[PDB]
């Protein structure tokens, strides 16, 4: 299937969007709804993901009647159905993702007066799913879409894009947790997994705030500060940017295996040692600027990657954050 001219349910004609473990989305003309153009997405029809479709389908039903007027940004299924025994999910057609524009912008950072529109819309739409009872679980740029993606183009003392409109949606609900749900072990793509996650201590909400911290370091950067795919090296990289664990996670966590005593069992001079020196710092010595405005961002980034989850600020009090003061003048 998912070749350019096939028609899908007798309606929408695909015309070119993004791969992925869960299958694909594809742009089409809807036949049935004046030629509107649709963001469908194809499943693969493989058990894992069948389940994350079925789920997301639930959740999205809920959200789009909760908020007809899509006020919290999450964006809006129209319809879904199967086509070869394949789940296609059809939502309304955004740009590209946070990932895919800054990917095309040679992998520059996006300006703060942009970061800023888009930490708001990103804690506002959350903060929507956390007042429901919802646990996004797998935010990251990636699943950050531009309802409009359209740039200009000059040069910096490098090329740079900058966006028109950086308004944004949030997608992807197919891992999204009601808080009475059943609560899986491994949440979240490994760079935006927090603390409680690695360490099994139990998540909800609170994993939420942490992973959109991350996004808006790598927003500001332009990379993640947690390069890795491993566990251990992930708590190691959290010590050197954001200081020791605490005392009573460590002690908690059934997770003893990352542990030799009540120190992270970490060898400095190791191949992974020496990366996590050479390429991690303290948080704030990424800073760009010292300006008020550079500070402010990172005070809520500093919050929102606070270790224990009931003391990390909520996406609510995120939202009265002075970084975002300059947003209510
Ligand atoms: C792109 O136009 C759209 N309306 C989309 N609507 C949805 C709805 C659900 C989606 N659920 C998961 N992913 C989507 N997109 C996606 C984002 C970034 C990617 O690589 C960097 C790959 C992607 F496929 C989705 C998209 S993309």
């Amino acid at each position: 299937i998912c070749q350019s001219g096939d028609v899908l349910s007798a309606r929408y004609e695909i015309v070119d969007l993004g791969e992925g473990a869960f299958g694909k989305v594809v742009e089409c003309i809807d036949h049935k709804a004046g030629g509107r153009h649709v963001a469908v997405k194809i499943v693969k029809n493989v058990d894992r993901y069948c389940e994350a479709a079925r789920s997301e389908i639930q959740v999205l039903e809920h959200l789009n009647t909760t908020d007809p007027n899509s006020t919290f940004r999450c964006v809006q299924m129209l319809e879904w159905f199967e086509h070869h025994g394949h789940i296609c999910i059809v939502f309304e057609l955004l740009g590209l993702s946070t990932y895919d524009f800054i990917k095309e912008n040679g992998f520059l950072p996006f300006r703060l007066d942009h970061i800023r529109k888009m930490a708001y819309q990103i804690c506002k739409s959350v903060n929507f799913l956390h007042s429901n009872k919802l646990t996004h679980t797998d935010l990251k740029p990636e699943n950050i879409l531009f309802v409009q993606s359209d740039y200009t183009e000059a040069y910096n003392p490098r090329d740079e894009r900058t966006l028109i409109n950086p308004d944004i949606k949030v997608v992807d609900f197919g891992s999204a947790t009601y808080d009475d749900e059943h609560h899986s072990t491994l949440v979240s793509t490994r760079h935006y997994r927090a603390p409680e996650v690695i360490l099994a201590l139990g998540w909800s909400q609170p994993c939420d705030v942490w992973s959109i911290g991350c996004i808006l370091i790598e927003y500001y950067l332009g990379f993640t500060v947690f390069p890795t795919h491993d566990s251990k090296e992930h708590l190691a990289m959290m010590e050197r940017i954001l200081g020791p664990l605490p005392k009573h996670m460590i002690q908690k966590t059934r997770k003893r295996k990352y542990f030799h005593h009540d120190r992270l069992d970490w060898d400095e001079h190791s191949s992974a040692g020496r990366y996590v020196s050479r390429a991690c710092k303290p948080l704030k010595e990424f800073m760009l600027s010292q300006d008020v405005e550079h500070e402010r961002l990172f005070d809520l980034i500093q919050k929102m990657l606070e270790y224990d989850p009931a003391k990390r600020i909520t996406l609510r009090e995120a939202l009265k954050h002075p970084f975002f003061d300059l947003l209510k003048k």
